[PDB]
């Protein structure tokens, strides 16, 4: 029943009770670990409903009082009426902010309840969707000074009158397959980019093409919007010791924003919820621009650091990474856009798990995801042992829209 | 009930049905999981069947499965236990059971070796004079001059449970630690505690930075006894830089054979308290975690320093720098003394090729994922981006508490 982590380093050891009330289950079983995996009706809506009202009039004390009984009715009818029924304003924020306080491979948690909740239920065109997502990179990006934030459309209804953003997030590079056979920009966004060139998209084929949006409203065939430059806040990468490094032409984008997540709050799924906040260093400095199947640029690094790349054991790979990661950091500071170094977003974090564990008995935390793809051992969550499991509210993986989508 | 594993770089698809197969328990359940907590008397009733399934696994492994030979040594080690409550394995199953364990161990990045591995019988020992004895051997073997070879070394099996052989020591080789009364360590702090027990049972301590610890042996579940390591066996490196003329004057050092020496071995239900194995090295258990966890020699400001790197800010990636720089030294120190090392880089290849043949050959490979990827440069290397599966399988290595916390003092 109680559950202990302990912290390696630290000593500091903590008792989890908050798995207790988890639902949905993890891929895991008493006889296997799936921890590495990436992936592992009105009878149905009532409980679902019933048990996230309940967490929300506990929220604010008012559980057993007459306004949670009387809200339990009031949905109870319209379930048995309509087979859905609508959050209210109050609790649509509630949710987002919670699907979020829920997010087990979420390191930047800390800052859950700085969110602002867009509410676009009230949306019926691309063209909206195309609105509300520009006011949403507006308001997200402040000139810089990043503020988290969520946009809302529509929730599923029949499953064939779906709100989905095909982009995978809303600010992306495209990437493109070449007559030599390797690949301009970003090898990731291939098949998104073919899409749009498919759907009409005039591609500048360049090395970083911001993408345009594809957006569906209600169920219908997706529409192509460029997304107004001077709202894509983008940093050019400089190192603050090597005078080279801003030749080998990088940039990136200031505003992380996914946006084929689908949030589901008291058995309500809303598939179209962007939501952005800023970026930790090693997302772009490590993953987007080392991956072997990214940018994959340590070769070229290495190659102008004048490295040893004759031997693995030289550690040269290791030696550009950190400097890559040093440069975009670096960067982002120097244009005064809001960034977080992994040392520092860790240790937020283990402020964060610690605030949890006393204040709400426990936080689902995904070790695999949480440890920062450089540098593992010398960030606190290393040492951290955590509990991984499902609470609802929460953000889950969709279908790609296209293997789905009925043109 | 077939399931795939894909690595997300390369889109390889593997798929398990080896997991089918295991038995033991994992510490998650379908609404939780615990794949990150470091740690999640047996009678007739239940060692005949646990016997079994080994002695299957076994004469399956050399096609013999239903030989005359198979059912002989079933019947054998059947009247064996019903006679005496529990059974001896031949040289040929202990041999297997050791290499199987390695095999088995879903921690282990170094397992492409698990073939290779020497086995040393010593469950003829009696005494811990024997013990260190069979302990000098093992080294000296596996240290070969530098040319580094795996081995384990088996003492007698687990019999009540209160004649325990145990060789206290977590591993063979390892630097004492000496906390002062000012509140600073002298030394490796992951030893004070084994280091006070030394002292207490006699140990005249140096009092260093980097001193040997003497072997503490247990036999038979008697009282321990202290002995020194001959010091011309136990081979060190001084840690030197490439490029870095003052990486030297810091006064780093390390021992060239890992060697753990505090896990249990379970082979057909039978239990070895005792069997301390070894490896060789890889670079960054050194230089990441020995050298750099805030924990234990904790050497990354000293280092950072000496660079001249602007340490006024996390941001400024201080730390990464000065820790890529003292695992370059560690690589380079033993490259140039000869002694058998490989980088994270290479082992992690290797171990992705292990487990696509085991996967093939086998029909799975169970791994760890959190133990597996190393604690630096995490995506750089390919298990990054390897899904894996987890279970547990035997023959198998296993924690067990540590003895002084467990044992009965006679006096
Ligand atoms: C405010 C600063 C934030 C930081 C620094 C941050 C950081 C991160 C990081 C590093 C990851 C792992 C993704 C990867 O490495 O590929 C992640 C995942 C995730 N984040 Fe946060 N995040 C922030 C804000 C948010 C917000 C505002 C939300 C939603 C309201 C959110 C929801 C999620 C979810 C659902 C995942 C898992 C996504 C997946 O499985 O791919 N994050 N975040
Ligand atoms: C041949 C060279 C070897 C290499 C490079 C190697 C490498 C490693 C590494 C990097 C770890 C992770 C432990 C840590 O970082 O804290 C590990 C764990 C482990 N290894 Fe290997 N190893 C080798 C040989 C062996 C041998 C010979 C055995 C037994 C016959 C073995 C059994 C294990 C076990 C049981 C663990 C888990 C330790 C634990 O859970 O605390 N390894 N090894
Ligand atoms: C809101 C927010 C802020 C920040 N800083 N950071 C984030 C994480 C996103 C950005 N950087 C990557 C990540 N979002 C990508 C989600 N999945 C990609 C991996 C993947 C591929 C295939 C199948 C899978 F199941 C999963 C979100
Ligand atoms: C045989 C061999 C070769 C190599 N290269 N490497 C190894 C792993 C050992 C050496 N370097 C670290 C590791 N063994 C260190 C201690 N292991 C137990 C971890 C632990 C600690 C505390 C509580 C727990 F539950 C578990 C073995
Ligand atoms: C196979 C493995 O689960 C996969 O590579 C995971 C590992 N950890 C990760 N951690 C983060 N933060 N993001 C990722 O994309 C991944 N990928
Ligand atoms: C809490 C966490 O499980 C613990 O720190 C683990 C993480 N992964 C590890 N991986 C290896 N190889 N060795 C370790 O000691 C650890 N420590
Ligand atoms: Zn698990």
């Amino acid at each position: 029943r109680f559950l202990k982590v302990k912290n390696w380093e630290t000593d500091v050891v903590l008792t989890d009770t908050l798995h207790l009330k988890s639902t949905l289950e993890t891929g895991c079983t008493e006889h296997i670990c799936m921890g590495s995996i990436m992936l592992p009706t009105k009878d149905q809506l009532f409980p679902l409903a019933k048990e996230f009202l309940d967490q929300y009039y506990s929220s604010i004390k008012r559980f057993g009082s007459k306004a949670h009984m009387d809200r339990l009715e009031e949905v109870n009818k319209e379930i048995e009426s309509t087979s859905t029924y609508q959050l209210k304003d109050t609790e649509l924020i509630y949710g987002a902010k919670h699907a979020w306080r829920n997010a087990s491979r979420c390191v930047g948690r800390i800052q859950w309840s700085k969110l602002q909740v867009f509410d676009a239920r009230d949306c019926t065109t691309a063209h909206g969707m195309f609105n509300y997502i520009c006011n949403h990179v507006k308001y997200a990006t402040n000139k810089g000074n990043l503020r988290s934030a969520i946009t809302i459309f529509p929730q599923r209804t029949d499953g064939k009158h779906d709100f989905r953003v095909w982009n995978s997030q809303l600010i992306r590079y495209a990437g493109y397959k070449q007559p030599d056979g390797s690949t301009l920009g970003d090898p990731a966004n291939v098949q998104f980019t073919e899409i749009c060139i498919q759907q009409g998209w005039k591609a500048p084929r360049g090395r970083f093409d911001v993408l345009p949006l594809l957006l569906q409203a209600n169920g219908n065939d997706p529409e192509l919007f460029q997304i107004p430059p001077e709202l894509v806040l983008e940093v050019p990468i400089r190192h603050p010791k090597f005078d080279w490094f801003k030749d080998l032409g990088l940039k990136w984008y200031g505003l992380p924003a996914v946006s084929n997540m689908l949030l589901e709050i008291g058995g309500l799924e809303f598939s179209a919820c962007p939501f952005s906040g800023w970026y930790m260093g090693t997302e772009i400095g490590v993953r987007d621009y080392c991956d072997n199947s990214r940018y994959n640029i340590l070769e070229e690094v290495a190659k102008k650091m004048d490295l040893d790349m004759r031997k693995t054991s030289s550690l040269w790979k290791d030696q550009a990474l950190v400097e890559i990661n040093i440069a975009v950091l670096y960067s982002f500071q120097s244009d005064k856009v809001t960034i977080v170094d992994h040392h520092s977003a860790t240790e937020s974090f283990i402020k964060h798990m610690e605030n949890e564990y006393r204040c709400r008995g426990g936080c689902p935390a995904d070790w695999v995801w949480i440890v920062p793809p450089m540098s593992g051992s010398i960030t606190p969550v290393f040492h951290q042992e955590m509990l991984n499991y499902r609470l609802t509210p929460s953000f889950e993986y969709q279908p790609d829209p296209w293997n789905t989508h009925v043109w």
